[PDB]
């Protein structure tokens, strides 16, 4: 086989294993939960 078909087989074997994310959505029980879940998805504090 050529290199593009080898790359396609690599794409097949990569999507063979991988699974989607299971991250929970935004909880609206109080303002503290929302304002902590808003701030922790910031690329500055993650860099800190």
């Amino acid at each position: 086989l050529t290199v593009d078909q080898r790359r396609w087989e690599d794409l097949k074997s990569r999507l063979k294993i991988a699974q989607p994310l299971h991250l929970p959505p935004r909880p609206d029980n109080d303002g503290f939960r929302a304002k902590m879940y808003d701030i922790t998805q910031h690329p500055f504090f993650k860099r800190t």
